[PDB]
């Protein structure tokens, strides 16, 4: 993080050793599940690229992941190095110069310049757009990553209503479904993967039913 | 939450590790019980839309509850864009714009705009609109998920009263009864679902007895 | 709690995740045991009635002596409502008003009220008065949850004298005896209800005996 | 604890969760041994008398040794009463008063007066004259549940000396032994209760030999 | 770290004994992991060479590596000596003199000396050398406790792809492989120590495959 | 530890609970293992003789080594006291004087004295020389409890090298040896207490060779 300093300047504030040890413990304990990818926007906030990729590599395992973010990474960066092309010429003495894609990545450039970027007016965000690249890798991890299919979720003959609609977000999330293709769900297929009891009951709710109103409905079978 | 700099300006300070690991794990340990709810106005205090968005997208599991969630937040903010339509003409260049429903649901706005809202003089208090529509809809998520009614809690034979009271008034919280309701419930369904012997102890305490009398009255039973 | 503004307002400071956690945790471990009040009073100091009201709120379980809390509360606010009568005529804009019973309770009376009543000069002090309620009832429910009289507080045959006096003055705190009580309580039911041995030692002490010459004469039996 | 200001005032500062539970968790655990009084001393660092107070009424059980220490209390109270005699006429609006010894004590002054007198210039140091009282009576309770006495502190014929000298000088500590005590007991009695082949050892060590020269020599047996 | 002084100076901040805490079970726990290198660069940020040295002075066991990493350090710091050579005369009384190998490595150098240097402007960053230094150790230290060879890390005939990934890229980071090496050991080995299966799946892909491709197609398998 | 105070004064700071509480955990986990001593000199930085005095009384047990560095300290008090005589007349009021040997072990000086000898200019480090006398006498106490000599320390038929290595220098640290010792005990007892395979490839590596040479050529025996 950038914290201002008490005679005027702008420094770059330590990660803490909470921030630290909270992010490695959440990827120990639940991995790539969908939940982690906002608790690791909510640890990063306001960081450089320079800590993000301090806390990414201290991450223990999930090489083949690792990998795999960074070569989404290197798309995002070229993506960016094509958007915003450089006239790199000489340097500018004491100037600040414009980031390259793998300037935003942190690897190219120092924490100096990262501060520079992000503490101009108007501010370059270096840290915002890593992290969005990073938060795309994330999400394709997640995906893949995400056990069933939303054709093997059904309510069975004895399992409460609640606990299969959880199932079925639960699916859809990792799935990385939007929440328009969630509510055409909760329209079509929730209802049709209802056990038959329950079934019956929610066609019989009618069309544009809440899901307060399906859920409640079927609390007695 | 939002903190002022140094300098003078208004800046977001981000949510806590603290904070965060304290509400997903007392989502973890105690679900959906009623002071749950109580405990995330208190972790929430001076929070914008956005970092209440972040510590609902932290939930692990209960989709089911985070979709019907959703659904009282869109009902409650198209309410909103009724009550305050727009004239969305073109936008004023460094105006302030008047905030919509999803303005307030921290989708279609940004950090800087929220906190422009609720560091404005009068304030638009976003974050607190925001978090009455999520007490809204987690109070309607408690009382679908209450297990018991106030028919099935009477006293057992050889159940001290006051135990026999704990679960009387722990059903009237999580069916969402108001004091008055609880006021009248004492008066009434307390003194008739005792066991024998404490009704008729309860009976001769007279109308108008305290919940202190009635508890140290059934104190020998 | 309250704390004052960089630039020079008085602000409401949120209360901690260490100091929620640590009361509903002292809470779950020691219910309603003496020691639990001073905590109570130690993690609100300096707490306004929505502070004290999001307190006594994150508590799961125990409603009984919630209720309870609640009708001591509402007891205490109807006695102040009759020694200080309001002469309520119209409101006076932008001035600060008389705090009736429920103001100082925390429910008809919002977080900027409250501020400006306990950072007025001189300070209305709605947080300690209602604070002192609180304490008012949490003695109540203390003491009817006392199990053991002190009449079956007597010395084993071969109990230490220092054990007996543990269990002696534990009931006394639970009991609420004011210090007094405790003192007449030392001077005759302590030797009163010792085993034989210690009891013929502590009559041949003399009067006017103090508690660290009656443990140490009966510490070889 | 008592802070400045960021206006001018001195202000109470409220007692950490983290002190609170760190003095009723090394009480829990350690009860009375000899180094809990040095961690009071430390947890307890410019604390008013009313601090002081709420940690001592923080403790659960040890009723016993919590009323002793209020006899030692009143002792110490009435005895500055006897030295610091009050010319106690009307009282002067606006002006500091003298402290009695209950006033030290914190039962008959505020919280205001106390910091009054802490911070006046010379102050009246109230917090460290009643924290005396307290290291004074809970020496007299450490000492009293000293269990063994240094007779039946004898090297046995396969202890290491190092472990019977741990042994030695902890019944020193508890018994409230001062260091010149220690020292002519580490002239005497150390080496007269030693086994006898570190006790020829020790002999032909001479006179005036320091602990470390005694612990490497019988190193051996 | 080294923070500044209100009055103005720029004095050195200790380490908090969080970090000191998270250093020393952090290598308690998982030893020379490569992700303990990164988290060894996240809690010492903008530490003294004094301070470094602090924290691997702090660290119970692995001598045999402590004395590798000191020898490397000599190493770096001859190197130093030679590429840095100084023209010792007379002392400067109270100038900044130029710092050697040793005093780069905080043994011949007091903690003002190096605040000195990493305050000046422009900074001598004796901070970031040592700790340059000292990554260049651990990694020669991982790097030989690497269990295995890349040649015995072979996807088993029923184990997922993305498993047998997983210890490919762990032994890869253990054996200190840079990206580009990662990068040709994908197009290579990575295919060649696939299964039969998922090996002809990843023939039939193509060349160029990224493994987002590669671990989505042997997902079947 | 001492802090600036907001309006100009150099005032106490209280040690923080965390501090407290990880050095006495420190010391009743790992006891006198060598590490615990620089781990002493990180949690007392910047600590006044009250200060140690506290962190050291605090420990619970070991009052056999709290004797013998007590001893430590009384005689480097008394070669300080030799070689800084004080011309000691009569005392000059509001002025500095000059601290003898007791003054800087806290026991004949005050939490002021220490205070104002500390912020001085220049400062009488008395802090500082405490802490010095304080690691000598824990040098010491290490020393005497290390359990195993360099003699017994010989490589196993079938133990790795580098845990052989690791058991060399964990011993070499506790008994003291400097890092010539170290260096010395490299070329020379090292090689010749490996096994016998390790010990010919030792032999056949030459003179001169690094740790790292020697761990990497055993490492296939
Ligand atoms: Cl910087
Ligand atoms: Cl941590
Ligand atoms: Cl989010
Ligand atoms: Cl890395
Ligand atoms: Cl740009
Ligand atoms: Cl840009
Ligand atoms: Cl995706
Ligand atoms: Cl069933
Ligand atoms: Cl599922
Ligand atoms: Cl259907
Ligand atoms: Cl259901
Ligand atoms: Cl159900
Ligand atoms: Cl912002
Ligand atoms: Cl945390
Ligand atoms: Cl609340
Ligand atoms: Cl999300
Ligand atoms: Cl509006
Ligand atoms: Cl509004
Ligand atoms: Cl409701
Ligand atoms: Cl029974
Ligand atoms: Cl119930
Ligand atoms: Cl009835
Ligand atoms: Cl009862
Ligand atoms: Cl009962
Ligand atoms: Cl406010
Ligand atoms: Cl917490
Ligand atoms: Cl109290
Ligand atoms: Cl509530
Ligand atoms: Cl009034
Ligand atoms: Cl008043
Ligand atoms: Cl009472
Ligand atoms: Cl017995
Ligand atoms: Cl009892
Ligand atoms: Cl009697
Ligand atoms: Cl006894
Ligand atoms: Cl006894
Ligand atoms: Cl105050
Ligand atoms: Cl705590
Ligand atoms: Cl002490
Ligand atoms: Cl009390
Ligand atoms: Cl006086
Ligand atoms: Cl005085
Ligand atoms: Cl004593
Ligand atoms: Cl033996
Ligand atoms: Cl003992
Ligand atoms: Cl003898
Ligand atoms: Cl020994
Ligand atoms: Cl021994
Ligand atoms: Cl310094
Ligand atoms: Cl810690
Ligand atoms: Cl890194
Ligand atoms: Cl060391
Ligand atoms: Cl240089
Ligand atoms: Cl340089
Ligand atoms: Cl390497
Ligand atoms: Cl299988
Ligand atoms: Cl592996
Ligand atoms: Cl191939
Ligand atoms: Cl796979
Ligand atoms: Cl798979
Ligand atoms: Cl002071
Ligand atoms: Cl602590
Ligand atoms: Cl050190
Ligand atoms: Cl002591
Ligand atoms: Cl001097
Ligand atoms: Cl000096
Ligand atoms: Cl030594
Ligand atoms: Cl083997
Ligand atoms: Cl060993
Ligand atoms: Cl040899
Ligand atoms: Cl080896
Ligand atoms: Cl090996």
């Amino acid at each position: 993080p950038i914290v201002q300093n008490l005679q005027g300047q702008m420094v770059h504030q330590a990660i803490s050793p909470r921030t630290l040890n909270a992010w490695v413990k959440v990827v120990e304990e639940k991995a790539f599940s969908p939940e982690v990818i906002p608790m690791f926007s909510a640890l990063s906030a306001g960081a450089t690229p320079q800590d993000l990729n301090t806390m990414l590599n201290t991450v223990g395992g999930h090489q083949a992941a690792m990998q795999m973010l960074k070569e989404t990474i290197n798309e995002e960066a070229a993506e960016w190095d094509r958007l915003h092309p450089v006239h790199a010429g000489p340097i500018a003495p004491g100037q600040m110069r414009e980031p390259r894609g793998s300037d935003i990545a942190g690897t190219t450039s120092t924490l100096q310049e990262q501060i520079g970027w992000m503490t101009h007016n108007p501010p370059i965000p270096v840290g915002e757009i890593y992290k969005r690249w990073i938060i795309l890798g994330l999400n394709k991890i997640v995906r893949m990553y995400s056990p069933t299919s939303i054709l093997d979720i059904r309510q069975g003959p004895k399992e409460p209503f609640r606990d299969y609609v959880d199932r079925f977000y639960k699916t859809l999330r990792a799935e990385q479904a939007s929440q328009e293709v969630k509510n055409w769900m909760t329209e079509t297929l929730l209802v049709q993967n209802a056990n038959p009891d329950c079934k019956t009951i929610l066609k019989a709710l009618g069309p544009g039913a809440t899901l307060e109103e399906m859920m409640t409905a079927c609390q007695g079978v």
